[PDB]
């Protein structure tokens, strides 16, 4: 058939319970996951198509970069909790990747203080039980999709995205079958 288990999309052997409808990883460190974020906007293009009442979820993952990937992802926790992700998300991919302006916890805290958001309001948010159980939950969840690699994408907790069974010649045409791909998984 036109999309088909194997291809574009495998099914995890063991389904997770109460997951969310679609679920991506990624990290600040990640080079593929910069390409993924920065320059295909596979999020954007994915949402864009979702069918109405889909949220998209994001998490951070910790497995890269030692410490500075921890400290992402409790940053990542921070930018969930106020609603800011749009804000820094860029601003982080290029600090960690681009620039490499970013090589501390007070680094991070930068992007955020330039963005906008009140120092206050930041150290609140870092030093918080809100944020300290989302950092929970993104190790929860990678966890729970036997996470062994970033970018990933997972689907109502049953299906993984598979990039590799894909069409990479146009990034277009990669994105579109990507968002193709969410789509009908969502509706499956």
């Amino acid at each position: 058939a036109q999309y088909e288990d194997g291809k574009q999309y495998t099914t995890l052997e063991k389904p997770v319970a109460g997951a969310p409808q679609v679920l991506e990883f990624f990290s600040f460190f990640c080079p593929h996951c910069y390409q993924f974020e920065e320059v295909l906007h596979i999020s954007d293009n994915v949402k864009k198509k979702l069918p109405e009442g889909v949220k998209m979820t994001k998490y951070h993952v910790n497995f890269m970069g030692g410490d500075l990937g921890k400290d992402l992802t409790q940053a990542w926790a921070v930018a969930m909790a106020l609603g800011v992700e749009d804000k820094v998300t860029v601003p982080l991919f290029e600090g960690v990747q681009k620039t490499q302006t970013i090589r501390s916890a007070s680094d991070i805290r930068d992007v955020f203080i330039n963005a906008g958001i009140k120092g206050e309001e930041y150290d609140a948010a870092w030093n918080s039980f809100v944020v300290k159980s989302l950092v929970a939950q993104q190790e929860k969840a990678a966890a729970d999709v036997q996470l062994r690699g970033v970018p990933a994408m997972f689907v109502n907790g049953k299906y993984q995205l598979n990039p590799q069974g894909m069409d990479t010649s146009n990034m277009d045409v990669f994105v579109q079958q990507y968002a193709d791909t969410v789509k009908y998984l969502s509706e499956k």
